[PDB]
């Protein structure tokens, strides 16, 4: 991995870490739409994204930069944006973890 990709790899690390559980974990794993009874999710959301999709991906060398990695990032937050009402409580906990994903992003060397 490249410098930048490290710092996102370590990002990455942090938002699956105990520290952050009590507003990540609805992002762990893809959205099962279907154990979820959300029937409509997949013609709402055509690009779904989560965080192991994520870890895959960086274990994998999918990604050539940090900006590819944030994309990906930022794409699971949108989706949670565009399905769930902004009073929800997962988007609650999806602002928190963008918050902590967006100020370490920004500390990219
Ligand atoms: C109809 C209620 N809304 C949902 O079921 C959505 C689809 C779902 N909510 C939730 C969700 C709803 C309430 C709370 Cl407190 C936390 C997560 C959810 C739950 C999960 O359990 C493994 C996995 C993913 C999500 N999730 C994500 C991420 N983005 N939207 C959701
Ligand atoms: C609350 C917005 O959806 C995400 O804001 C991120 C900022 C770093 O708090
Ligand atoms: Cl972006």
């Amino acid at each position: 991995l490249s410098e930048q990709l490290k710092h996102c790899n370590g990002i990455l690390k942090e938002l699956l870490s105990k520290k952050h559980a009590a507003y990540a974990w609805p992002f762990y794993k893809p959205v099962d739409a279907s154990a979820l009874g959300v029937h409509d999710y997949h013609d709402i959301i055509k690009h779904p994204m989560d965080l192991s999709t994520v870890k895959r991906k960086m274990e994998n060398r999918d990604y050539r930069d940090a900006q590819e990695f944030a994309a990906d990032v930022r794409l699971m937050f949108s989706n949670c944006y565009k399905y769930n009402p902004p009073d929800h409580d997962v988007v609650a906990m999806a602002r928190k973890l963008q918050d902590v994903f967006e100020f370490r992003y920004a500390k990219m060397p």
